């Protein structure tokens, strides 16, 4: 806008120039009988309005004199006061003004299309903004908080709007209908508010974390296209790890033809050795659809070696689970869990747990607001003997899950050091403190940050296929012998049945190819894992006998 | 005032051109014996305090010399100096003390006429006041919050003044005995309080909004022309909703609306259960059970199956919205009365389930409207 | 400091100007063998540091171009970029500062002496600040507050210096030896820690005010020279108001020989009645030395009118204040003083009520932390009930005394409207409400601001008669016939015995003459009133009988 | 910065005079068959880059006309514009971000080297920086709270930087692998993080202080050099001048100190008393008469007639002096040993009565002053 306004004015300014320089040359005509050139014109307009005024050309009559004058004050005025005021009220008042006082973006422009609205920033979604960022897409971030909108605008890798999330006006100003998605991480209720608010406006897809699980089915129905019950993975998470033996972890049941299961290895016969030594697929008839450690879900290999802290994501039957649970097969007697924090967490720990069933200890300092069901030990498990009097000794594993990672730190540093035999499991609240707590000596930590921002994340990168596995089922299908031999693009298997091949894996391997080209030449005896409609699963066996 | 200054300084210069001009003219004359004109001497002075110099036109005196420095100076002083030093010192600094430092209004000007002055910014009032744009009133809100009055600077229809409404001194700045009427809508001893402050001043009509409808004999004791009861004429909204044996009515939440729908409620009569999350600190004639609606089976066991009616009054219309929404889920006809706090959720109530919505914002807004109108 | 180097400035410019024009005239001289005059040289040299340059005197020689080159480039650095620079520097960057960021006073200027230092900021003390800035008073306010700081600095009808009011380098940069007074508002403790550690490094007069009047001998001891116990003061006042007549208030006992004593006027028989109609002089013999009525101590006159509300200030011996109280005479049956508040003055008047006594009710929401000696109603004296069910309705007289104005107004208001007989007496925390409560229905109104300042005030403005007085004796004597006609400054009372004459009265009149000039002249059986140390006392009758 | 910047636009301008002068010479040589020296191409570039403009040397051709107008633009641009905003923006800009609106140092200078870290500003290590300054160390101090790190940045002997102690991003910017020494004054939790932390990057000495001498062990796992349990030795300090039957010693405060006072005065044994105003949330060893000492009878409902010594040691030194005060001067003789929390206030303590002050900033900062310099 200002840059514009800049040389707008340096036209005016030549155009000035040019005017003057030819009515100098029409007077110095007409009322003195002297005639100058085009560039005797430019050079004396410029040397009379740049002030410099050397004298060798000057008028002689009175009018002549009265025109000198006005392009005398001309250049006064329009080089020595309009130019640097221009300067100081375009450039310096706006520039000093937004450096000194936070002035609030109330409203997105017109334009903006294809955005990530974030309603409720914590550390989720602050480690979502910036594992985004680094995809550059463009994230805008709503809060009600004056004092919380000024500290996010100067670390800003993110714009943020200032206003109320559940006004209607609001929603508008922000373009919700333009966006991409959206990202509700306020309590319940104001998600609730949130989602039909905005399903008023548009029918943007909406991505709730819910703070408690039970209010799942409550956030659907106000409109959100996705729910998240953090707080009940996360505690399913401090849980699986917390036992001495791993264990099968039943995640979705695709309408009983195929479910996914994921099963961490330590205590496992499995830890120490090599996939294709342990030869579950062999053994079990499942699929090993991943291997996730340290951060990262790598394709199986099957000379890829399993860890202690490795976690197997694994795809089959009701009776393919049953078989691996077989092959671990019997848990350790005697289990006894203690579980430092009862919040949401620690609190979906103990209830994750209470699904097996494994014996467990709650302790927190306060009485669980919200909960009625657990018997809680009552104590700061930081001051001396709390745990000890709690039965800490007799304990096989310990989760530590406070809202405080340095208490966490010091809690693992301590019982590591008394308990250099049982199992820990640490919460991190931030990633920056992961580090320390294994260091502290825990055995596994969860980083809660992480693990929010890799779901809500994955939500919203396959949200183009989101909404759409929204409702449809996974499916797995032996290759027929009839395309033993053609390639996934030949076979042209989507126009004709609606599927999609997301896996294929070898006859005799532990190694599958996930989401296969389409130049995928397709092996013999080979088995395809597919994801369509609960209707294209069963005009899949029809529309491929027919053609 | 800015302009004036500065056009003022615009004259003193023109002045002193005519004046450095004639000069010129008569020293040129009687110390050289040069003859020149007027606009010679407009044009010399203009090249001089421009400082463009040509040079076509100098004395061989000292005596013009002399003049020549002079008039140079003036040039410099006048042009270079004091000129650009006033537009900082006369229209940079305001912008530092209104723009950079947030400055709030503590004073009305002297002239203000037929302004309603609003003591106790709320959705209520908020409402009030953009309902009534159309006929172009001067509102102005009364805070003695600093940060309210400051965020209350942006969000405007509505002038904001930053003092203590109780304080005498603060009124007369505010020029209560010009004002057309007082909206008093603070707590029941502080609009007390604010009653008889302004009553000591002026006789301008106060519309007092009392808490405690026995609180309205009081009110008018201090010198309110109006009292309205909106905390019972709204739970009396609630409770009209409701219905139009076994007919069982529960009532979230038991604040002072909710008690209002409760007293309501008992004069038909149609047995009520009351749920809040508090001890009430100024009711004790209802019966009430503890617990917070949100947390899980609260509801249950407090026996909401056999209910016929549900109101929904909490001071918050998330809470309100939720609990909409978890009732029309739970049963898909029980008629469902719901609280809407701000205008802005009267719809998504609707959404949530809702079979009526009392809209607290709308309501206030109507009664003190059709009252500053009615009675003005 | 700034217009000296901004003149200084001027004063270098102007030598550069001679100096360049004496250089001029030597140069055209020397090197192209022309003469010009002093003005010339000005004129030429005003010319190119101006950069007017008309060209009618150029040098032709190279040495010439060199010099008029060093003049030019001279006037451009010293006119267009050192000047503006310096008044960017000087005037514009400190005036920014002080207005865009509050920069604290950490510190007193060396030369700073007979200042009063506050330490203790609070509706006292600020009426006590604008009631003595009426006679430009030097106030310097101490914090440890920032914020409060701040907030002061913008209001400041006095200048703030911020600091910890304990430490001596404080206190010492605060230059309190060079200090008039000191008023020490902290808490008790904190007061302590001032008087001792200001006592470390001057004798400075400290006057302290405490806030629990057990505690004021230990707050001499830490040196303070003067102890106001406000609270006690406060409540005695809210408590001499409340009973249905007026009754003696012992206030100074002056070693037996001269008692001081206030009488409200209410429910008495002067109540009406003129001075000199209600003969209280001649019927008890003691001395009026006051009227105190609307916020001012006046003097008496025959024909001045006691009202309702007016309170007498009397002198006298023990037998003259028991004649009073039998002339008064004997107080109603059944008094029930309802005292709505029970914090420290609530307490205090609860307490002055008890030294008669009178039976009272104390009423409040929570329990005092600091007093076990009364049995309290708890309750909110604001809800429904709470009042009648406490008997409110055997009332006689309800002191309202809550720390919060509206409330006091309210129940001033409900309690006159549904009790338009009992005596209601108010406090006004502050005066901006203290009308506002008579309007409600308030009897009499005590207010805490003024009242406080009143002290504080008279205690600073008589500080040379106030160590002074402390410590010293008031006694009243019969104007001894042999000066049945000289003046006080004929006489010579102070050079012979030391003591002072503060009051005159006429011997059939009850007009008093208070702080009499020297050029008085005394009647014959008149009553004087003096002031003088305890040694002094007895050295009157014996050094006046001498000579 | 701002030198070379501005010193390296001077040059800019020379080398265009320079160009100018030439080029002058040049064109009035070729275009006009005049000849001017070196000289006279410096003075009418000067005198038309400076707009003096004495007309004495003009081009009388149009391209000598073309030329003079581009050096007079040259001058214009150059001079008038870019010079200024070159001010402006240079360096007035740097005044607003730094004097205007607090920026706090968020990072040390990569060369940073020997400089003494201190995680946890209070009271000891307050006067332990002001105690080796006669050494000039770099002293930083690391807080994670804004408003510390403005109050710090005035009061200084040392520098302030503003960041989360725990994170391993700030302590690389805070350069800890090249420092001297560090020391950890913050909780014991905290430490712990603190310690697990700076030994993940380095192995440079640390000095934790810790609360509970139990976690000693803790924190010298973590990673810590040292460990000073100063409560434990203050409250040690303390109950050895209490003393050196019928003795009897009261000990005001239950704290941490105070209890070490009485955890000290179990092994002699002497008998004591503990008084608090609160239940300790750590400890439950000991027996505490609950009460607030200043109030009023609690003292003498403790039966502190019959004591021998008394004991302050509250965590306020008012209220410590203000005891010493009158415990002074109910008994005239009775032993009292008094804790002072700075040292600010040791010389009050003792006009109040003391008989031995405790000072704790004194006796921290020598320990860790000791521990300083004997370490390295
Ligand atoms: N030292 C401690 N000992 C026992 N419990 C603690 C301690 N510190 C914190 N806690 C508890 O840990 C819980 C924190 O969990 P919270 O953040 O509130 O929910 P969530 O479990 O979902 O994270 C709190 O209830 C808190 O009382
Ligand atoms: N989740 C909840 N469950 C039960 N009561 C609630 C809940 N949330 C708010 N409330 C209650 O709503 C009341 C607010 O009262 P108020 O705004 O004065 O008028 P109303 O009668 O409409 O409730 C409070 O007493 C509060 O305790
Ligand atoms: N509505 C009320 N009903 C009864 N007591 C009240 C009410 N409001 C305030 N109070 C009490 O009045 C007392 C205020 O006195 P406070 O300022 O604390 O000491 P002081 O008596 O010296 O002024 C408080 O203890 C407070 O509890
Ligand atoms: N007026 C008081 N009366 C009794 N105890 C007090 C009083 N003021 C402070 N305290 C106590 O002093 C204690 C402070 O403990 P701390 O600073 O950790 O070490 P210390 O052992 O020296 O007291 C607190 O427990 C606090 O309750
Ligand atoms: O510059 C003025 C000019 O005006 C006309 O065009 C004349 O023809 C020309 O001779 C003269 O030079
Ligand atoms: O201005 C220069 C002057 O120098 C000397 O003083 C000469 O005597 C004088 O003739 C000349 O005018
Ligand atoms: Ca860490
Ligand atoms: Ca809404
Ligand atoms: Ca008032
Ligand atoms: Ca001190
Ligand atoms: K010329
Ligand atoms: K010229
Ligand atoms: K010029
Ligand atoms: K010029
Ligand atoms: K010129
Ligand atoms: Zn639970
Ligand atoms: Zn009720
Ligand atoms: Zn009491
Ligand atoms: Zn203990």
């Amino acid at each position: 806008q200002n840059l514009k306004v800049l040389l707008l004015y340096c036209a005016f300014l030549l155009v000035m120039l040019l005017a003057y320089a030819s009515i100098f040359r029409y007077l110095m005509w007409h009322l003195e009988g002297r005639a100058y050139s085009f560039m005797a014109g430019i050079y004396w307009t410029i040397t009379v309005m740049t002030t410099l005024g050397f004298g060798d050309i000057t008028f002689e009559s009175d009018a002549g004199y009265l025109f000198a004058s006005i392009v005398t004050v001309s250049g006064v005025i329009f080089l020595d006061i309009i130019l640097p005021f221009g300067f100081v009220s375009m450039f310096l008042a706006p520039w000093i003004e937004r450096r000194l006082r936070y002035h609030p973006t109330i409203e997105l422009p017109d334009d903006t299309r294809g955005h990530i609205l974030i309603f409720g920033i914590d550390p989720i979604t602050r480690t979502l903004i910036r594992k985004l960022e680094s995809r550059n897409h463009l994230f805008v971030v709503v809060t009600d908080n004056y004092d919380q909108a000024l500290h996010l605008e100067e670390q800003e890798g993110f714009k943020v709007v200032y206003g109320s999330p559940t006004d209607a006006h609001v929603l508008a100003g922000l373009r919700v209908a333009a966006a991409r998605s959206i990202i509700a991480n306020l309590s319940d209720p104001d998600n609730a508010n949130l989602c039909l608010t905005v399903r008023s406006l548009c029918q943007t897809p909406i991505i709730a974390v819910v703070k408690e699980p039970v209010h799942g089915e409550l956030l659907r129905l106000a409109g959100a296209n996705q729910v998240v019950p953090l707080t009940r993975i996360l505690g399913r998470y401090l849980g699986i790890r917390a036992t001495t033996c791993g264990a099968l972890a039943h995640i979705l049941d695709s309408f009983g033809n195929l479910q996914i299961a994921e099963l961490p290895v330590h205590g496992t016969p499995f830890a120490g050795k090599t996939i294709g030594e342990s030869g579950i697929r062999q053994r079990t008839g499942l699929s090993i659809i991943g291997v996730w450690e340290r951060g990262s879900l790598t394709t199986p290999q099957r000379e890829t070696v399993l860890t202690e802290q490795s976690l197997l994501v694994l795809a089959g039957t009701k009776s393919q689970l049953a078989a691996l649970e077989y092959l671990i097969g019997e848990a350790p007697e005697d289990e006894l869990i203690f579980i430092i924090g009862h919040g949401r967490i620690g609190c979906a720990a103990a209830a994750f747990l209470d699904r097996k069933p494994v014996p467990f200890i709650l302790i927190d300092r306060q009485e669980s607001p919200v909960c009625n069901d657990h018997v809680v030990v009552y104590g700061d498990a930081t001051v001396g003997q709390t745990l000890r009097q709690a039965g800490i000794d007799r304990a096989s594993g310990i989760i530590v899950t406070t809202n405080d990672d340095s208490t966490n730190i010091f809690l693992t540093l301590a019982c590591r050091h008394l308990h250099s035999h049982i199992r820990i499991v640490a919460r991190a609240n931030g990633e920056e403190n992961v580090d320390q707590l294994y260091a502290a000596g825990a055995d596994f930590v969860v980083s809660n940050a992480s693990v929010g921002a890799n779901i809500l994340g994955n939500l919203l990168e396959h949200k183009e296929s989101a909404f759409l596995s929204e409702g449809m089922a996974v499916f797995r299908r032996p290759l027929p012998p009839a395309m033993a031999g053609k390639t996934i693009a030949e076979t042209r298997l989507r126009p004709l049945t609606g599927c999609s091949i997301v896996a294929i894996e070898a006859p005799d391997r532990a190694d599958i190819l996930i989401s296969p080209p389409p130049e995928t030449i397709l092996a013999e005896g080979a088995r395809l894992i597919l994801i369509g409609t609960s209707e294209q699963e069963k005009t899949f066996d029809q529309t491929i006998a027919a053609r």
